[PDB]
DNA sequence: CGGCATACG
DNA sequence: CGTA
DNA sequence: GCCG
């Protein structure tokens, strides 16, 4: 009753099960910082399969058949069932380890690997950081100066005063353009941390060398706290926006993308998320259809052709999967 | 046991 | 390495 | 950590 993979069963944004797969994620992100990338995905993966299920858990027993549950994640949720909490997952909690990971890759330009080499060097705060700038990238230092404001969440209100100044950037850049709001705002999310963008044109080609255009547009409108061409081909933008508040304003991570419109639904499919649908829908695509996916095409490698879609549903179609909304792919 | 998504800056 |  |  409950398909293996995420792409094949609606997800919800909100949930019945929202405490347990809380703790199911502590775990899959401690996984992560340590390395390992497997225990991460199933984590995840169960975490997801209690976001996909109609009713609370309340008993051992309904976890019987469920996929992504063997005795370590059924030994998580039966302790939270009897007790309230985990003893596992508090113990992550408090570590100093999981905390300072967390803090340092949450800083935009550190991953798992720079934060790593940092608290084996002994640096627990950002302001250890802030007194060795000499070992930071100009994407760290950026980062780590816009570190409060990128902590708060952006409002959807936030989101359309964005997506109506970017809109007059790219007419200008490119009259036809046409700017889509995708990521987990698309997904239904009343906030979030970044706000992602695709453009494209109907005319195919047309887009070819837009992005720098629409970059120096915002540039010149004082819109653009840091960017990775500031001094100055490309197609992803990962930028930090001035976004106005009451009287001043605040840092807000945006992400522009251009895609011909031709790759535009596989695009949109991609930058909609979740992460850990995408993954999954990937990884359905090779393993059942002998099909890769990316977010530019699908491709079929006994043929060496290319399928063409014209819609996110033509996508579903062609892996015979069912139509899934944006706000039911919240794996 | 192997596998675990797949790109661009 | 970082980013999504 | 779990699946096939
Ligand atoms: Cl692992
Ligand atoms: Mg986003
Ligand atoms: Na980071
Ligand atoms: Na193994």
């Amino acid at each position: 009753w409950m398909p293996a993979y995420a792409c094949q069963r609606p997800t919800p944004l909100t949930h019945h099960n929202t405490g347990l797969s809380e703790a199911l994620e502590i775990l899959a992100e401690a996984a992560g910082f340590e390395g390992s990338e497997g225990r991460l995905l199933t984590f995840c993966r169960a975490a997801s399969v209690l976001k996909a299920l109609p009713s609370p858990v309340t008993t051992l027993s309904q976890l019987q058949g469920l996929p992504h549950f063997g005795e370590h994640s059924s030994r998580v949720v039966q302790e939270l069932l009897e007790h309230g909490v985990c003893e596992e997952v508090e113990r992550v909690r408090r570590s100093e380890r999981y905390q300072t990971m967390k803090l340092f890759t949450q800083i935009f330009g550190v991953g798992v690997k720079t934060a790593d080499r940092w608290y084996r060097e002994g640096l627990r705060t950002l302001d250890d950081l802030r007194e060795q700038p000499q070992k930071l990238t100009q994407q760290q230092k950026a980062g780590l100066q816009h570190h409060q404001d990128l902590s708060t969440p952006v409002l959807r209100s936030d989101v359309d005063a964005l997506q109506q100044v970017v809109e007059e950037a790219v007419g200008q850049a490119l009259p036809g353009a046409t700017v889509t709001l995708t990521g987990g705002f698309r997904r239904g999310k009343l906030q979030g941390h970044d706000v992602d963008f695709l453009i494209t044109h109907p005319k195919e080609g047309q887009e070819a060398g837009l992005l720098p255009r629409v970059m120096c547009r915002l540039q010149d409108q004082g819109l653009i706290l840091y960017h990775q061409h500031q001094h100055s081909a490309f197609e992803r933008s990962f930028c930090i926006f001035r976004l106005p508040q009451p009287g001043s304003w605040k840092a807000v991570r945006v992400d522009l993308v251009v895609a011909p419109v031709s790759q535009f639904p596989f695009a949109l499919l991609g930058w909609t998320g979740s992460k850990l649908f995408q993954r999954e829908l990937r990884r359905f695509s090779r393993k059942e259809k002998g099909l890769w996916l990316n977010s530019h095409g699908l491709f079929d490698p006994e043929q060496k052709t290319f399928f063409q879609a014209a819609s996110e549903e033509d996508i579903f179609r062609h892996l015979g999967l069912e139509y899934l909304p944006p706000e039911q792919r919240n794996a």
